[PDB]
């Protein structure tokens, strides 16, 4: 359960993380 920052989404499980979010939402 992670929260996509800079791209407003909630990922219930670690799904395909976003280019910006693997950075911003910390992954
Ligand atoms: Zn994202």
């Amino acid at each position: 359960m992670k929260a996509c920052l800079s791209c407003h989404q909630q990922i219930h499980r670690n799904a395909p993380i976003c280019p910006l979010c693997k950075a911003k939402s910390r992954s």
